[PDB]
């Protein structure tokens, strides 16, 4: 069984993420996630919050996942790419999901709160069975402190904490 | 057993996809796919058709797959990237594969029909055993809506 | 069990890859690898050598793996992307790992030998148990 757990962590996320269980009858690989706020992306790098904490679990164990562009993210009107190509979300991450979006155009670009620019894909590309939208308040076991915690964007250092 | 199935759906695709079964003796992860038409890529975003329907099957089940750039897609002469980083193809998708390619340069670039800019990779990165090039003029149930 | 094997093939790599066994207690998906040389990345495409040969094994069999940017590779100061999005390394490949990096900015940019810009990820995204740093030119 492959399940995603999404918890809204702002008032804005609560508009798009009511407490519910979503099934994946279509068997799509990706879980679309909302901007939740109207965005203005400047030419160059933009750091964008997704207003959610996410956990993935496969065969009953907490696992990693990937952030991938939707094919609709990039249009003639909006030349947007994920800076990191895909987002590699480590099993131990329990912070807010963030995006690095490059606007390749010369003009600032507007995104609606209701748009999904990206999709979450389980470690190993397993088709999700259920998407669990958790209550904003609750404590969830899978968000418990880890060695990584909310460490992201070079939190591990230049050498990679991995090191060698 | 991981198998790919490619059906050409245009006469342009029939030039590059003769009916056959390709084995993957080298155990490469990626299945190279042809442009099938010469194209000029304008600076900015370009929509490129791949002229094929594809199915992947793993352990007897229809699965998804991914479209990745070949390391040779991007040269000094042609600063090309996949707009979406990786193409994510759902198990239920039975239409023509399409690419969104960005030309990051100031100047239009020529691609040739016989070039492969991208490669297909099974859901979960399983090494393909066979690539079945299907006859153009059939309705295969694997491609049913 | 999922293990990486890194074999330095230059003296520059030897200086950053002393023989050793790294356990992945954090259970991170990616193995960070050094640039091993100071480099200046020009606007447009830059070919960057990683000074290493790498093997990945899963359940005692040699497998492929992938090269991805670290989320920290791209910043306001260094607008850097992997040209191919992710590098796909076939299980059959035994040569040096190479990068194609695009500087999207108008200005050259400095990268440092002790910097890791990219990470390796096993075929199938398996969490690595061990990273084995081998001796220079030591076979798998
Ligand atoms: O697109 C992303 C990518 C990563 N992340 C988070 C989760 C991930 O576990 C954490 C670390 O990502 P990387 O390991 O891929 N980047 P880096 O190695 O530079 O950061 P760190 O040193 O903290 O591991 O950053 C995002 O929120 N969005
Ligand atoms: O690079 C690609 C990506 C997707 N596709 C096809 C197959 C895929 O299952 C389908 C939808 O892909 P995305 O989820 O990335 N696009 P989006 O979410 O914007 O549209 P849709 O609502 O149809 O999923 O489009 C391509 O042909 N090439
Ligand atoms: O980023 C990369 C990508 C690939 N490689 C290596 C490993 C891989 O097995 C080999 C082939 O890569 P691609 O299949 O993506 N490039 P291409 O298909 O253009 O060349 P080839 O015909 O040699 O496979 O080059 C790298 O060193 N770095
Ligand atoms: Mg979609
Ligand atoms: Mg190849
Ligand atoms: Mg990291």
């Amino acid at each position: 069984a492959t399940n995603f757990f999404i918890q809204p962590i702002t008032e804005e996320a609560e508009a798009y993420y009511p407490p519910s269980v979503i099934t994946n009858k279509r068997k799509d690989l990706g879980v679309d996630v909302y901007c939740c706020s109207d965005l203005v992306l400047q030419p160059g790098l933009n750091i964008v919050r997704l207003h959610i904490k996410v956990a993935c679990e496969h065969m009953g164990k907490k696992c990693g996942f990937k952030i991938m562009a939707r094919s609709s993210m990039c249009t003639h009107e909006r030349l947007l790419i994920l800076a990191n190509g895909i987002g590699l979300i480590d099993p131990g991450y329990v912070g807010e999901l963030m995006l690095k979006i490059i606007n390749l155009g010369d003009t600032p670009v507007q995104i609606w709160a209701k748009e999904c620019l990206v999709q979450l894909v389980a470690q190993g590309d397993h088709v999700p069975d259920h998407i669990n939208i958790l209550k904003r308040n609750q404590i969830f076991p899978l968000f418990a402190p880890t060695p990584r915690g909310e460490g992201r964007f070079g939190s591990t250092g230049e050498a990679g904490i991995m090191r060698t």
